[PDB]
């Protein structure tokens, strides 16, 4: 019907580029590909979960675990907005959705996932809008970063409610490293010494840090000065050339944190209480 | 016209899978059914209830029931959106409910049934012309969990506001031992001291519970046969479980069942005043 | 064309089934009849009335008496929607609220009327429009129940602005006894003191009242006589059991009101203070 | 055709039938009639005023002279509606909006007016289209009483705003003789009581009124003969009957305006804000 | 066929009755005739102007110019409105500029103006349609009061975009000598002290000015004092009679401007900034 | 079908002769030269980057970067906007879009150029397909002009989104002496303090300046004083006269950008933050 923005939303790296979260991950290819081996198994009580609710900090790999899982998903994806924005002439777009589960069933083996549900009258109408259609076999999921403002039900809806925990300086130093795969770098470079100033970053941190560095490199030298647009040899040897810890110093200085660390003790405070697994 | 759209309002079990309401339940059994066995009374004063109201938490098998109901029903029942949509082509749709009405008389015998139903200018438009709509014999039902959106005439208009705090460990006795049905179960368990430790829970937190143990199965087997194809012994044994009392105590710290029922507490004091039977 | 909608809003007891609203029922019987047993007097400047001011709770009987003066009159009553539906392709009905009073002179004296008329442009548009339309012998009313939304110009148009008190205790009295017809009773019954028990309520109130009773000359019985096709004892003794003080006991211990006395309570502010009679 | 239908915008009780305005009166008295007396001074920069703004708190005798004129008109009115159709058939109701003007000349120097006429895209389509239409002689005219509906155009467009406030005392003593007009009545009377104890209200009011101590005429009488086609002697001496301050005792205590004078105040500023002569 | 609407939308005093906007007036000699009569001149960069946008505070002598300037122009003008009202039985409007161009260059380089092109798909598929139609040599324009609803693809292609404020005094007080023209008037006269009092006024409230101190003359005398309708001989003192200070006096404190200033500060802040010159 | 027209896309410059943005220059020394001979740098992070689009003015060389890069690049060009206005007899301009990947891939290291991007329902058709394709250092580009036609997230999609300042100085005066050739006008004529004091222009701004001191030819002469119908020599020898440094003056001081210089902050500070390199 109007369905150049639900046939927009049509849809088409590896799986462990992620660490940690081990319950997760273990939890979640129990639930996903298991059942194609073994529909035995999942019947009603040991029939599997087709969503749960989440949360955690942003740039905080929700968005990039998502790739992982299309990657992942030999199933089918359908992608997502927070905003079905009908106008007061249109005004109903949640039927959009009673045509969602039709694309859900046709594309049969089918995987949804958002965040920021949090995202007026009008918003009760949609977000009651999708309480419904909500309930073969299919996943979807959803997650935010302020569960504090968990509205009405989804503390009963869904089996588990996970904010995460930063990682850790250990993590961070596996996770710098997991980050400076293949890297040209200087071997002065004690990744937990570092990490003893990353605490406080999110992955994105760290990621936007190594690459900080690494056109610090790019920067250090006769850099402005071009060949005029053309190859000199030591342009080439950037490549040979490394990365070393005067040249995350100006990435050092430069990255923060800078972040409102209090929220997450919040809404972990959140995730013990009224937060599912 | 949208008509064949308003014949996507086109429809076409067990009842004791329910616990509790017993009041209810028989006021119901009888309402519904016996009228339809005994027209030479129920008539006149005697005339069914064509509707009520209700109230309580949600995930408090009211979807659940309103399934049994369907599988169980001998009449005819029509599929219900609350998304009748808004088109600035028609802008009408209450309309489209005397069309409704118009096809409850046609089938004669018939069955609706929403929830949350509080649904600025659209809400008492369409809502007050169903209202105009509002009065052979037929019954359908709604529901919320907003008595304190006890909007403007409803409360009134209707036989009975029916709240419904949590399971009792009685209740919770039976519902386990419902949802344990045909379960790989173990018989060194005390489902009613089990029940002692359910203290303000759901019906559904007993479901995905008894599903958490479901999984912790899998968490005591060897959960690290991830072999994947090879099916080996995880393939050859899931039916071989017995589920345990340390399946459920793991599943106990598992559990952060949702928040407080706080506003529970107030539409049950709303339950009793200005909330009938 | 879509005239053929106003042929199907073509329309085609007594006053004794009510009690009180003597002044109205005397202005009314007296508005209408005598001016048409007296066309002589009642005209010209003793012009009879053609339409007057309305609102108060619902379930007040204007239900009750818009059928009952349905099956009343001698006259050529017409349907009553709000629906002049909203098509962007004519989007123009107004015209057919001309061809209404059209047929308010194709049946020269007619009888309409609507309840809770809030009923953006388009409204202001058809209503300016009955504006015009609206000014031989016709009478129509109408009312709501928010006066405190009486929109623009409606209180200023009409004689007869009117506030309907609740029931008092001898309106309480013959409102019993009169929902108390076709009732084989006990004679035990007080209907004086029970009265006094029934303080806060309104006609609707007595009649799912009466009705709870009603369902109850059963659930005295052993109400679980589910014995199914066997025709139990009751299903010939349904009629014989009588209605009993008790009856009333369980009824009005499961009545609530559903009653906020503030808003009628703030119109009859109003019914005063802009409020004519 | 549609065309057509515009000859069903055709037409075919004098001024002192109305009391005050002398500088309204003498305004239209001069403007319309002088110019079709005197077509030499009335003409070049002595040239009639074809329409002009006009205000008032409606039912307080716009339409009623606007009918009373119609009697005196002495030229070529037509009717005149605010119902032009929006149909998506024929692309512009405005087309007769054009041939509009076409039909006041081919027939006659002409006079036009309409009420609440503050009156999307079609909207302004077709009223723009007639601010082109607008620009021998000819007259025509419009009111409203929305103080805001100066939506574009209007201010500029005509020449004096016009406004009438609630009377003054003396106005409600004339206007009551106007409205004891064909009226038997004891000779008891206080006018300027009545006109005191009357105060701020509007001439409907006093119609109301009027009528309210007329029927009172019967409502002292016997009422109660509801023997029905059985003549009283009141049926026939229901003229013979005078009127009585006690009567409009009741027809006082009985009423409220059913107005307030916020909006009126507001444009009692706007006829000076704004406001033309 | 249809298209003789276009042939009915054929046209047929002085020019220089204006006073302000010399700078435009200079434009609108220049753009305009010596083109006409120097091409050689015109052409290349010195080629005349094609087009621009206007716009201002409505019944600025903007919607009466162009009369003027047909009236003066010895090239060929032809009528314009928004009135491209096609039918579905056409399903097409703009097949009339195809021809309507073609029009233009078929008799001579000709005239065309609009006021308020401000003016569903239609709107596109004219427009669209237009807009190449729209590029022997000739010059057309268009004006407005809503450049709130200023185009960008026309605020794109038009070499300029003109707003007039109001007048000044000595402006307005040689406007006072235009408006009193032809006039009885008096030695007593102050027209800077007269245009004095001009906050908020433009010239049309001073043509109506001067028209209501003429009004003004008779409401010195007493009309409804009628000679029996008889020309009495001070009506011809009337053209005798002068009009004095006094006279508008009256009409100045009984007037306001009938508009609103902001509005036209508003766009003339937009004719500065995204409003071309 | 439409190959040979396609064989029209087909495309081949100094590249300092676009100045300014020399970062860019490394940019585009990094993107055209370095993807082509050495990606060895650019692996993975550094890996070569997608495509982009742009904000800023026009009159900004945004094709002339291209072409120069064009010329320039070892890497081929094509030759592309939004217009390619499909039909039936094309049947789909995306088998075009797949088509311009299929040359992309053909001449393997490839340039696309395209603007007029928001340039009916066709737009959607091929942007989805083009949005789904993108997926080798194959690079592209687009542009715009508005910093909110990030269509909903192929803004986000981008590598980049970069808006871009005004131009400099020389080529000002040399474009200024582009568009004044073939010109009467003096030589005193200071080009660089003419380009000296052009902040905030453009170059059609200049052209209407270019005509602007060349009606000042005349409007410098008295333009109301004619030769009384005549064409003395003077009035022809404004052909013959000189345009100057001052006759500009006017021209320099009182014309206006009227364009928004703050949005142009804010979608700087948006490619500033938010919005990659
Ligand atoms: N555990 C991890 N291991 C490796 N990389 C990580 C991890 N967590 C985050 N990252 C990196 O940080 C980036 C953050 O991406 P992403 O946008 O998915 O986070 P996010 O929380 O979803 O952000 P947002 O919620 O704002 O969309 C990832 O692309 C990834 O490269
Ligand atoms: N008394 C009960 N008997 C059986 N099942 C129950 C009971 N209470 C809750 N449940 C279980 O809880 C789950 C959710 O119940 P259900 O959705 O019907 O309640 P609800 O009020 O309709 O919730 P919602 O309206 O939010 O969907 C069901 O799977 C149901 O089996
Ligand atoms: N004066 C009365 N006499 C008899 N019955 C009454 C009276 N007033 C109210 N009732 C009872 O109240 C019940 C509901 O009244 P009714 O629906 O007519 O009021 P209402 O304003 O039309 O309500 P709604 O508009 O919400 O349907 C009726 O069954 C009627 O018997
Ligand atoms: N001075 C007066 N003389 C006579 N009648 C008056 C006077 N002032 C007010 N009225 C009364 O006002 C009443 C209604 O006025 P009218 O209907 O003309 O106003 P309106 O605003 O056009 O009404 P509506 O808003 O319904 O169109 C008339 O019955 C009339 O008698
Ligand atoms: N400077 C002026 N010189 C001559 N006449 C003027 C001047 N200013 C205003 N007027 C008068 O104002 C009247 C209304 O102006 P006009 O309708 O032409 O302008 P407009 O703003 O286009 O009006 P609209 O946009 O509402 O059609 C004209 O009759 C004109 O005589």
């Amino acid at each position: 019907y109007i369905v150049q923005a639900v046939r927009g939303t049509m849809a088409t790296m590896s799986l462990d580029d992620i660490i940690g979260m081990h319950d997760v991950k273990q939890v979640l290819h129990e639930a996903v590909t298991l059942p194609l081996l073994v529909p035995e198994f999942f019947q009603g009580l040991r029939s599997p979960w087709k969503a749960m609710v989440l949360a955690g900090p942003p740039g905080t790999g929700k968005t990039l675990i998502a790739r992982a899982i299309a990657s992942e998903s030999s199933s089918t994806f359908f992608t997502v907005s927070s905003t079905d924005l009908s106008s007061k002439w249109r005004g109903d777009s949640e039927k959009i959705v009673r045509l969602l589960f039709e694309l859900a069933r046709f594309y049969a083996p089918s995987i949804i996932f958002i965040d920021q549900i949090d995202t007026h009258e009008a918003s009760r109408r949609v977000k009651s809008e999708f309480l419904v259609q909500m309930d073969r076999r299919v996943f979807v999921l959803a997650a935010t970063n302020i569960p504090w403002e968990l509205d009405e039900a989804l503390r009963r809806r869904f089996e588990k409610r996970i904010f995460i925990p930063l990682p850790d300086i250990d993590a961070r130093k596996k996770l710098i490293e997991k980050s400076m795969e293949g890297t040209p770098k200087s071997d002065e470079i004690n990744y937990d010494d570092l990490a003893a100033r990353t605490e406080g970053f999110s992955g994105a941190d760290v990621v936007s840090l190594c690459r900080t560095a690494a056109i610090n490199v790019l920067r250090r030298y006769d850099t402005k000065s071009l060949r005029g647009g053309e190859l000199t040899a030591a342009m080439e040897s950037l490549k040979a050339e490394l990365v070393r810890n005067i040249d995350f110093e100006a990435a050092l200085q430069a990255v923060s944190p800078s972040a409102g660390p209090d929220t997450m003790l919040k809404c972990k405070e959140w995730c013990d209480s009224f937060g599912a697994m």
